[PDB]
């Protein structure tokens, strides 16, 4: 069937997505196409499925401790956790054509959808969330959330274009915004050659804390790098990081998805633009069939790791 609207959309590159058009459409499609596989297992990332996607309570259905109250949209935005800047920076600009929109608006919103009293729900920076007090598993909790996926899927079936553009908007805003900022802070700043983007990028998705990158200025301060290029040297420094942390089960915790790290550096390795979903395709079903794989560090020895969060 169809998929989304695609990052080439006019609406989408260089609008509400990488508005300063620092990758081009093809390296987006590449990136977003690389992206999907760990996360949905497929290159297509315009899938309709995980753009509608919203799920109650997903940790509690998958023995997670961590609460997070409702999981929605193509990364995953969750209701305690980036739903308030989702809300207010792409929900209501986007799809309610409400501009300023504050942490009253977004309580305002929630009571409008969930019939939950204004007094029963946290609504600040952190997140919106009916009855915080009570059971995960309490038969009204459970309903409020309800209630808040139906109306974000109402959006979906309602406003597709809109909808889209509001999860295009987070993702620029939420992960390629700090991951510009961080790669400047330690010199990179053009992309078309040597497209960093795309590995930071995922690290960012997945991780939320790519500020963390900082730590390779020591790194190269210190003489790591020896006769490796200075993006050749990050590429490798951030991929050793992230499998690293991916392994760990006192970091990511995710020791069977750390092939995901060493695939964007086969990746860039192959195509140092990221520039080709074909290239993207290839290294997958090569190296990484069946969502799986090794994760082999490079061995070089780095005078700083990453602090994570």
């Amino acid at each position: 069937a169809a998929g989304v609207i695609p990052v080439g959309d006019s609406r989408v590159y260089g609008a509400v997505f990488d508005k300063g058009r620092k990758l081009t459409v093809n390296q987006w499609q590449a990136v977003l196409s690389m992206d999907a596989y760990p996360e949905n297992g497929t290159t297509n990332y315009q899938e309709v499925g995980p753009w509608r996607y919203c799920e109650v309570d997903y940790e509690a259905a998958q023995g997670i401790s961590d609460y997070r109250g409702d999981t929605f949209g193509p990364v995953g935005v969750t209701t305690v956790g980036d739903f308030p800047d989702y809300f207010k920076k792409a929900f209501a600009p986007y799809v309610l054509g409400k501009s300023n929109a504050t942490n009253a608006d977004m309580l305002a919103w929630g009571v409008q959808v969930t019939g939950v009293t204004a007094g029963n729900f946290q609504a600040d920076d952190t997140a919106l969330d009916p009855y915080p007090s009570k059971s995960r598993s309490d038969k009204n909790k459970r309903a409020a959330l309800t209630k808040i996926c139906g109306a974000l899927q109402s959006a979906f079936d309602t406003q597709q274009d809109k909808y889209v553009m509001s999860h295009y908007a987070h993702i620029d805003q939420d992960k390629l915004v700090p991951v510009l900022n961080a790669l400047k802070g330690i010199g990179f700043t053009a992309f078309d050659r040597y497209n960093l983007v795309g590995l930071a990028f995922q690290v960012q998705v997945n991780t939320g804390s790519i500020g963390s990158i900082s730590a390779f200025s020591s790194v190269k301060s210190a003489g790591n790098c020896g006769s490796l290029s200075a993006e050749t040297c990050f590429a490798t420094y951030l991929t050793d990081q992230y499998i690293r942390w991916l392994k760990s089960s006192s970091l990511g915790d995710d020791p069977d998805n750390c092939w995901r790290a060493s695939m964007a550096l086969d990746i860039y390795k192959k195509d140092p633009t990221m520039g080709s979903v074909s290239v993207v395709n290839q290294v997958i079903n090569a190296s990484y069939p069946g969502n799986s794989g090794k994760c082999p560090t490079s061995g070089i020895k780095w005078s700083k790791n990453m602090s994570w969060q």
